[PDB]
């Protein structure tokens, strides 16, 4: 006698990340909402707006090459990744037949945030008559860079630079010299296998030295996007509406290792030009993630009765002995058998070229 | 023996809001027409085109800073925000069994209107031969910034800023000072979760330091679009026949909270140049909205037997005491039990990291 | 025994109009294919090409205003909009049970011709070298603007404005001042719900005051984009292959009111530049109609025993009498009661805000 | 107990044109791989490469109008349509029983061959830093222009051009005056239905004078597209995996009339500018065309008994007589009637307005 | 009674191309990623940062024509095709009843590699202030060329060049003239069907002679995309989500011919500008490919009893003789004759035309 209202799903708490501390159930769905700030240049700790203006948000300057040998990029000016991780609570195992459940990003809702900040056009930048300096505040313009990747995991980086004879500062920043303890080769200028590194920290990686590797991201989702020139004029569009489908070809999508669910962002808009010479502040705007996950149950990739083996592993000592493995490996062949096939004739053929 | 007519839905009656005064039924469908004015700079009240020439529509010019440090940005050269809330009547309750009737917008036809006029070049522009001043007067174009909003309640904003050291005048304009009553800081620049406000005035948030929120609208669809540049042309297409549908993933789309629909916009299409100097009064097309709205059925979230519960709070007095909530909350914990768990271990275990 | 080719519609006649004269049936389909010549600027009429050159195409010219304060556009230099009726037969009526035949675009095959008319390269034209007059002749550029219509009456335009001071001509040109006899006040740089046209006649409403309403077109469909800039390339695809859809929601499309089948169109390519001066002639080329139509038995609108009505309209006089209508109506209040309900209590009560 | 590998088409038999001797089948399908080069500008008869530098693929040059009214744009500048025929063997009849067998182009693959020959910026072209004259050679820019059809008769073309004063050269090339001996009139200039022409030719027909016909080309499926300016950097995506469909609405495609399948092309890329002067020859790469087609039994349009009427047709002298067809036609009115009709009242009544 | 984790494919074994040695069964499917870098200039050999600055990944230089008539482009100067072959192991034959099993290429996800580096704004390239040489150091602008093929056999390659007078080196890179041993002609500016070649050597065939052949490549898919003009932005987006599929119109792809896989790839992003002069050199990065590959039953092409034909042609000499192909073949007619139809009237007769 009623009217029935339409079925929707039932949220049964919200709040911050105390609300997961809740045992739910097993078809349990949870939206989680946070935010990246662009770590691009500027630190956020001198809070203080009178420093040099509080670039934050912005890079600190850009200083030339002062010949074709030695170039110091100077960290402050070097627009980095942002990372972050979210901790989620633990979920049940079932030890008895070995299976394991863990959470599954399965969608995800992003949006780069803040776009109609660069309607200002009032302001000390480079005017647009700059015979007169009158005009317009020249908006931010240039290189854009839009970069998002969301998984289980922190994101695989893969090392590639433009010249190779730079000099990075050896702290405040992760360069290849840092992953690899000598300096950097020629290969490093077109792609390096050995140039590889994770995104663990926040602030350290720069942009111009680390993409996402194509070849190592499988619990990761990443979507990027680049755009050059000096004058390019930036696009966003944002919208409440759209959703990216974060699962892989077997339906799954990225499975949060231990329990951490990785962000990694970078939205570079083009530069700002300053009014006494033309340096070239970079510009970054926040990120806006919403990500759905659910649980699936897995199957227990440890079997970590392997305790027992690391119990003969932590009291037996650490031996050197000679090269087992690299390349100066000492093991001649190894071979594995478990049938019985008919004897052979030559048994050593292979491909034929 | 008679030819049919192919069925369609029946116009019961057409007019003006007093049309929805008409008690219709429940599957009856409404579609509203109504239209939003660009709120950029100068305001509609001075009708007389002698004053400076009645820049209705666009702004009144533009002021560069003076200096690095201190920027004044002249209220009535600030782009900001159109809203409007159009009221719609009181529908059917079922305080028996709880369930309660809404509208709900189900789908909207947009259009920015008035674009061929900025095929007018001739007038009192900056010329194409400013060596001879003749060709053309110069169009309009440079930054261009498209964003519109359907709703059930007014549009949550969020504030992000170029330079933090702006001065904004403080009355006649909603910056982040006015609703954080401290001054903006660096944080402001990036990403603040405590600047957010909401689009209750028209004409008022500047669309350069208020963007539409991306953790908060969830009764309200928002399309935006951004374009940078100084001498980006315009872009529009305008047509009869496409539109949005403000549906969600449940279904649903927007609910009329109370009884009001709300519609937020802003579509700036760039610049004017004027001759004399190179003044950059902004330009605005308004806005065309066809709301399709239904009566949908929900759950009544309010027990308004609480009632007895506001009788309760307004003759109990107003107590301060000390703090409960907050940061310097003095609640230690507070647990909730419901059934009975076989005796626990440890009770506290958490994600362990 | 014989092979059987593919059935395809048989065409029965094909012609000028005067094939329609032909009975054919309820499920005829009727294809008529049309142009528009583009109405910008110089009128046909002048065909000996040595007046100035011809500009039936273009323009005549375009002068600057004098001053911010009196500007005269010089009509031959206003792009306007190119419209036609085509005119069809009768159909068949129901009057014993009210219904009536009429015409009803189905589909549009459209298609702007001769674009590469633009690789024209030699003439006297602005050179790409301005410093020794050699290169080539500049092609035509700068904003574009496409819009196209079809529908079953003529199409509703809206009044919108830049700078409301300009002073048209008030002969050869339908301005905002013709259809309201009052000057343009500023609300006309914005929206004037006031500033409504029809496009009835051809090259006399210009396209930069007078825009497809959005509010009105119904038996309409119109599709337009626009390109500012001042040196945008132009950009056409012609195809002989695709067609739009003129069906609606219900799966109607334009019926034709009387029998017309209105087509309205604007196709402006850019602009020319000649060599003594800047002098900027549009540019425009024009378009081809293939309207596919069909017959639909639809409910007679018009209860023409009316005429009965029309009788006694005709014979009693033109009565001025004191307001009934308007702004000044001297009616109070209407009530329409139909059956009876339960007594109610207070019987005013509406939306409650 | 075998392998069944998968069922793919049957190749008969590959090679030349040949190929096409052999007596196939009903439903045996050919594809035919042709190309076609540019006709732009210079012939490819003198083939050494020392005249002027073989501007084979290129113009000749350009040379500017000497004054507002004397044009004269010297053959070898223009870009021309490109086209070919190839002749397809004779099919089945069916006298008996009135029916026929055609070719039926059913699908294109074609592509731009050659986009990669723009990266050549070694040269003596007019270079970047030209006041140094140093940097490189600039590559091909400025207006491109696509056009290409499949058709199973010659694409049929409309005359449309800029400037009517315009003098073309009399032989070596077809422009409006060739087809209607007199004058081009102002109405060459938007749309004159008179100005119409088919492309027999190769390299005859400028493509800044003739465009595909909206309104004629029904055994024929073309597509193209323009860009206009000065400077617009070519763009164009080769590909091996993309097919057009030629097939209409009716599921039919081009039936090539006789035996003839017709390909026209046109592919302009830009110009190139020369050193001394700003000479700006055009620049053209060939298209590929790979048709596939198959057999479809018609209708026979031809009663070729009218092979008597012919008879009568050529032993009857050739009659001068009054003018019965036209515009001067001294035919009054023509009626036909072929059944009962009951008897009309007024049998003059047509559309009323 | 334990809960079923979703099945997915099952991964037998991964590591390097050893794993391939593992005979793993008819429908188990291989997942292969490659990398390929840019072959643009230097070669990869002088490792040292000191010769010139290592441009590895870049060209050396460029140098201008000294004339219209001698162009010479030195080698180390010219972007050439990047190309490998994969070694697949061997499969099983059924020489009983016909049939082979090769590899099948089924999909391919394929990725730019760092489009971030390009965000190199630092170093000592030609500066945006150019009057006091600072601002940002101007970023790799220009044509960008973007292709890459995989497939069963070498890509086959057709030639089309700008200016046929150009004089490239005689070694070390493949010209038209290292395949005709003859000179270019001026139909090698247009398309000359005896300009072939393949794509077996790796950096020695330039971009801008050699064309993927749209005529040949059939066990190969390539896709390309050029984009033309000296300052245009370069644009990329990489993702890892993407993936193309190479299965052709019967569902096949590329079959391995022998058993390799052939990947082609050149990726040109742009020009740098140096500071004292205008030196241009290239830009490229490398190619990510995963290739995912399953077994295939074929029917086996080579009736390798045809040995015995071997036999008789290694045994039996090398005659020269009278040419019986070619162009002066002395064969007049070859008639096969395989039933008997009824007695034909005249035997020739053929497309009448």
């Amino acid at each position: 006698a009623c009217p029935r209202p339409a079925p929707v799903p039932k949220l049964l708490i919200k709040g911050g990340m105390e609300v997961l501390d809740l045992v739910t159930g097993p078809d349990s769905v949870t939206e989680i909402e946070a935010f990246l700030n662009p770590r691009m240049g500027q630190p956020p700790t001198p809070e203080s707006l009178t420093e040099g203006g509080q670039y934050y948000g912005w890079s600190r300057g850009i200083n030339l090459a002062t010949s074709d040998t030695e170039d110091s990029p100077e960290n402050n000016t070097l627009p980095t990744w942002s990372m972050a991780k979210l901790q989620l609570p633990m979920l049940n195992e079932d030890l008895t037949c070995d299976t394991l459940q863990m959470w599954e990003a399965v969608s995800v809702k992003t949006e780069v945030v803040g776009s109609g900040s660069l309607l200002d056009v009032h302001g000390f930048n480079k005017p647009t008559d700059t015979v007169n300096t009158k005009g317009i505040s020249t908006p931010v313009e240039g290189s854009q860079y839009h970069v998002f990747a969301v998984g289980g995991e922190p994101l695989d980086l893969q090392g590639l630079v433009t010249d190779a004879r730079t000099k990075y500062k050896e702290e405040g920043v992760v360069t290849i010299k840092t992953i690899t303890k000598k300096d950097m080769v020629n290969k490093d200028q077109v792609l390096n296998p050995i140039s590889k590194a994770k995104l663990d920290k926040d602030g350290m990686y720069p942009v111009e030295i680390w993409h996402p590797d194509p070849a190592k991201n499988e619990n990761t989702r990443y979507f990027g996007n680049y755009t050059g020139g000096t004058t390019t004029p930036p696009v966003l569009q944002f919208t409440n509406t759209l959703t990216t489908v974060l699962l892989d070809e077997n339906g799954v999508g990225p499975l949060c290792k231990g329990e951490g669910l990785y962000l990694s962002c970078v939205d570079i808009m083009g530069w700002r030009v300053t009014r006494n010479y033309d340096v070239h502040h970079w510009r970054g705007l926040p990120r806006y993630f919403k990500i759905t996950l659910r649980k699936r149950w897995v199957k227990n990739p440890y079997p970590m009765a392997s305790l027992i083996s690391s119990l003969f592993n932590n009291m037996l000592p650490q031996v050197q002995g000679q090269p087992m493995e690299g390349e100066n490996t000492q093991v001649e062949e190894v071979r594995v058998y478990d049938g019985t096939e008919p004897v052979p004739g030559d048994p050593d053929m292979t491909r034929y070229v």
